[PDB]
């Protein structure tokens, strides 16, 4: 993983079996951490046959990707997300702590638009962006141009670092959600597909196609739908437990792939 | 993976940064799952930072390895483990839930040395084995030979299926803990080390020519002391996060090695 943009697809039913809300929110945070550890660019929540909790799953994932200084302004932190407090930290480049320094890249929430341009929250004191028509209430990437009583920034995105993931809450099933992002390589993982250990060099090569790959995960119970995937593998051959939970399979699989993509 | 017995070494400081007890027990449970998923033979808990919760870590992991038809009698009401209820299930060969049948294997708790021999607590009801020396109040494996009222079982644990892990609470440190429990191959993980992706064939060769391997996991905040290992390696090249929790590292690493020690 040095380029190949990865997109993970997860069923909105991943938290269905876990009753405890604290545990359920923590479950979803493990996915945020797994995605971030391996530099995943996007997480896709799709509608699984049963009923789902897409809203909750999306909410936790986004809360986690959002810098600490902005979640309290972006998240009404009501009942649903009450345990959001026991989520593990996420130490990524877009999650800086402490006052902003010159030349530093930060994500900011456009707040109020003034005559000078747009006022934005970057985690210090309201900063001003000169690019007049920045639409308010958005989270954008900025570069700190200059400091002062009113910091100055310009919209800008780093390319030399990990910048988090975008979470797509398509309320559509897998087939269509896949149809949306449509990547050049679609890897479907299944306990019943050939062990990765056998088709290893094939996967190594395809993934090197290197555009954007979509990794698909189903539940421990129901396998994926009759979908179109460039490859089908069991990335966890010889499991010794009757089941492998999705948060687990996500991490286990991202790790195996991380090594195939150099 | 098989014919390559795995032991992993984890620090007694892994639950140190979480105040929440429920999450804290759940985190140890994740280690219990990663271990079982990959058929780990044992979990060695070593000493490292200031304080620690080697005992708490030892209790949760054991609680989970221990069949549910025993926990109630093997574990006293311990305030520390009040959230054992939310630990994720572990469906393993040694965790049968269906009543005892002929030729099936079951782990049993020894209860009392009886006139004929010894009564062990197997699956459902109460049964017995012949052997007397069988120390009481200790768990061991047996295989049901004959059912009925006085079901008889003979001590024996399979070697064809996974049979859980044993928890080793060496109250010694990393180095002193390697001495206590030996393996012919020590693999040390670290971000500072050479990436698995480089010394790959090498690692694979050492791993397959295995007997018993020990995978060492340090913390995310410190790493590992300069112990002598047969292989130093970063199984997670290019992490985008500043830290990788031990529980994360354990699972991620196990699946990378799991991919290497497979067989034709």
């Amino acid at each position: 993983m040095n380029r190949v943009d990865l997109s993970l697809f997860i069923p909105d039913s991943l938290t269905a079996e876990t009753g405890d809300l604290k545990i359920k929110t923590y479950k979803v945070v493990l996915i945020a951490r797994a995605a971030s550890i391996f530099g995943v660019k996007r997480i896709v929540i799709y509608h699984d046959d049963a009923d789902g909790e897409a809203r909750f799953i999306r909410d936790i994932l986004t809360y986690m990707d959002t810098p600490q200084y902005l979640r309290r302004k972006v998240f009404p932190i009501m009942r649903e997300l009450k345990h959001v407090g026991i989520l593990p930290p996420l130490r990524t480049p877009h999650h800086p702590t402490g006052k902003p320094v010159t030349g530093e890249y930060r994500q900011g929430l456009t707040v109020k638009r003034v005559k000078k341009g747009t006022l934005v929250d970057i985690g210090a004191d309201k900063l001003a962006l000169c690019r007049e028509k920045l639409t308010v209430n958005r989270i954008m990437s900025f570069r700190v141009v200059r400091l002062g009583k009113e910091i100055l920034i310009e919209p800008d995105e780093p390319e030399d670092r990990y910048w988090g993931y975008e979470v797509l809450d398509t309320r559509r099933n897998l087939a269509e959600s896949l149809k949306t992002v449509g990547a050049d390589v679609v890897v479907a993982t299944s306990r019943n597909a050939s062990p990765i250990t056998s088709i290893l060099d094939e996967v190594k090569t395809r993934m090197r196609g290197a555009r954007e790959a979509a990794i698909l995960f189903g539940g421990p119970y129901k396998g994926l739908p009759e979908i179109d995937a460039d490859i089908w593998v069991n990335t966890l051959p010889g499991q010794c437990t009757e089941t492998v939970r999705t948060e687990e399979a996500v991490l286990a699989t991202l790790s195996v792939f991380n090594m195939l993509t150099q």
